[PDB]
């Protein structure tokens, strides 16, 4: 675990079963996220529509369009709004972690 109780064991026990491919990454903050989604949506609830080439997340280059935000700093981002979600990420200190899932054709 890290200071949120995150493993790479914890986060598959987790998330493990959900189509598409799970991710967690740590980036430093901002981190100049575009967010929307649907709170009621059972996949695809929190998503990244814009990421600022210049900003922290757009920097680092991992995260991409349309990853679905499960996770950030232990706090649960699905089943809320898009901009409670941005709130959460706005409100975090530099460092976050984030666990995400891609959802690839193929």
């Amino acid at each position: 675990e890290d200071e949120f109780g995150y493993s790479w064991k914890n986060i598959q026990e987790r998330y493990g079963t959900l189509t598409g491919q799970l991710h967690m990454i740590e980036l430093e903050k901002g981190l100049g996220l575009s967010l929307a989604g649907n709170k009621d949506r059972t996949r695809m609830s929190v998503f990244i529509v814009g990421i600022d080439p210049t900003g922290a997340a757009g920097r680092d280059g991992r995260l991409q369009i349309a990853d679905e935000l499960l996770e950030i700093n232990g706090q649960i981002l699905y089943g809320r709004s898009h901009q409670n979600a941005s709130s959460i990420i706005k409100c975090a200190p530099s460092k976050v972690k984030i666990i995400f899932i891609r959802n690839a054709d193929a």
